[PDB]
């Protein structure tokens, strides 16, 4: 996957005139963008077919896929049906969840991202003893794609050695959370970044301000 | 505790309004409490929550597993309870802010929110089982007051009632499809969740009616 810029949009407004004119003002600076169920439960799964149409970004579905490997199918069948091109699954309900997403992303020409530890303070109470077991369970099972977390570089170092370079990583927590940009990109190949280009008095000049912080790394 | 009719939640992942609709017309005279999840939701979005709740006046539990960091999980609860539903099902793993953060939405909200410990796959061996008894001591240390746990496996479904006691609201899916019985699970859960064994059947009302009369002691 080739992110312009190193760099993805969380468009976690929920309002769809707000969304779409956000959107279109960093549309420049980006060709990826995680829409999540804030978005998708406020405007209907019809909202990624018009960022498709008026953008003509990648769709990352930010859905955290967590349940039984039955009902895991039938979520990725709706989510690819309404034109993501990814899909984020959670790894700690297990190996055979997972793969019940795996299944059909090659189905329908689609990614699964597998989420192993995240960048939240509750993280480390489960998920983060679990997290380097995650990894390998994605690295047995074939697993490309990770999300790791930018508010512990040296967690999502970690990852990305258990990974390897080849691996596909991208990383939330930059900005709003704490992380940093430049020290995330060490490891991951793109950053996840919400709150602090949506929420900026002007998100394209947000935008631009990260982009020239990590220029070195473009 | 909520009051749900002969003990049996429909799980309705049927994924086409119409045939979503047409079965749950037909077991409404059984069932007064719905679980939506996302295969209903993602296929007709969250409008039909209202249109079940304007057809069948059920209750309405939406099961999105809720699973993101504090500030995602509050956008979830707010945009699922104005869309009218009761009740959502939040996942306990990802930590006590997560699930706090679901609580301070309902409380604001007037709903409920549900803490799914341990799951009813085979999956859930590998990570969840273990964390599984500490999930569901921090939902009662966070005042959670309704619990989800499996079927298919009594042995941590009696063990999960312990911990939460006697007065906590504790919903089981995994009967029937899955495996486990309805019978032994309601030994320990308030009420079973019951999905493909009603809704693939050739007469659903009759599958439901079937159930009921298989626990019509224990009512
Ligand atoms: O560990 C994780 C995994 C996530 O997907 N996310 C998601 O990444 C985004 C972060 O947004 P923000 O830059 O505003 O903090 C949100 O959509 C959130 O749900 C996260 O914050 N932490
Ligand atoms: O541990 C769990 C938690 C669940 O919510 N579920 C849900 O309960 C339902 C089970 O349906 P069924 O009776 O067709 O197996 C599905 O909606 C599933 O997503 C489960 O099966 N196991």
């Amino acid at each position: 996957m080739d992110v312009m810029n190193r760099l993805i949009l969380a468009m976690d407004l929920m309002n769809r005139d707000d969304a779409l004119r956000v959107t279109g003002e960093v549309r420049e600076y980006i060709d990826t963008v995680k829409i999540g169920y804030p978005l998708v439960l406020s405007e209907g799964m019809d909202i990624i077919a018009e960022f498709r149409k008026r953008f003509g970004c990648r769709i990352i579905a930010d859905f955290k896929v967590a349940d039984i490997p039955e009902t895991n199918e039938k979520i990725c069948r709706a989510t690819f049906k309404a034109g993501a091109d990814a899909i984020i699954v959670h790894g700690f309900p297990g190996a055979d969840s997972v793969r019940a997403c795996l299944n059909v992303a090659e189905e329908m020409g689609r990614e699964v991202f597998l989420l192993t530890e995240m960048s939240h303070p509750g993280a480390e109470m489960f998920i983060q003893g679990a997290a380097d077991e995650i990894a390998r369970m994605g690295v047995d099972l074939g697993v490309k794609n990770y999300v790791g977390p930018s508010v512990r570089p040296e967690r999502l170092s970690r990852l990305r050695e258990i990974i390897g370079q080849d691996s596909f990583l991208i990383s939330p927590g930059a900005g709003a959370q704490g992380g940093d940009p430049g020290e995330t990109l060490r490891f991951a190949d793109a950053i996840i970044v919400g709150r602090s280009i949506f929420l900026a008095d002007n998100p394209a000049a947000a935008a631009a301000g990260i982009i020239e912080s990590i220029k070195d790394l473009l």
